């Protein structure tokens, strides 16, 4: 297992545009394309991104192709922020992508948020942090997906995902 297959699973893969859990425009896997309530204003994203007329419509190679930026452009905007970065730098490799995998869902800004966990997590005091991280939106809005990332969080292993 590894970031990519672990966040391919959580994600799924949509090759149309499609509205995400939020009920935004989405396409590929989990690339998020616009949060306004317009089709067109997708569209015009989503050809922007893929540089073509796509219609709506891109292939399983395109989507693939903003998959690796995507996980990119998470891992080094981790490693940019002053207040992950920390956080990764001590962790496990397994606990890394479970980090990466909520910056990816929600944002850079949204996990730094996560003060109280954060600071659990860099102490290693895993069954706290795990208690911890479910008193959010993001547990009660998505629940099995976030209980997944928690209980890598807590073990350090990939049970959660076999
Ligand atoms: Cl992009
Ligand atoms: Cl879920």
């Amino acid at each position: 297992m590894n970031i990519f297959e672990m966040l391919r699973i959580d994600e799924g893969l949509r090759l149309k545009i499609y509205k995400d859990t939020e009920g935004y425009y989405s396409i590929g896997i989990g690339h998020l394309l616009t949060k306004s309530p317009s089709l067109n204003a997708a569209k015009s994203e989503l050809d922007k991104a893929i540089g073509r007329n796509t219609n709506g419509v891109i292939t399983k190679d395109e989507a693939e192709k903003l998959f690796n930026q995507d996980v990119d452009a998470a891992v080094r905007g981790i490693l940019r922020n002053a207040k992950l970065k920390p956080v990764y730098d001590s962790l496990d490799a397994v606990r890394r992508a479970a980090l990466i995998n909520m910056v990816f869902q929600m944002g850079e800004t949204g996990v730094a948020g996560f003060t109280n966990s954060l600071r659990m997590l860099q102490q290693k005091r895993w069954d706290e942090a795990a208690v911890n991280l479910a008193k959010s939106r993001w547990y009660n809005q998505t629940p099995n997906r976030a209980k997944r990332v928690i209980t890598t969080f807590r073990t350090g292993t990939w049970d959660a995902y076999k």
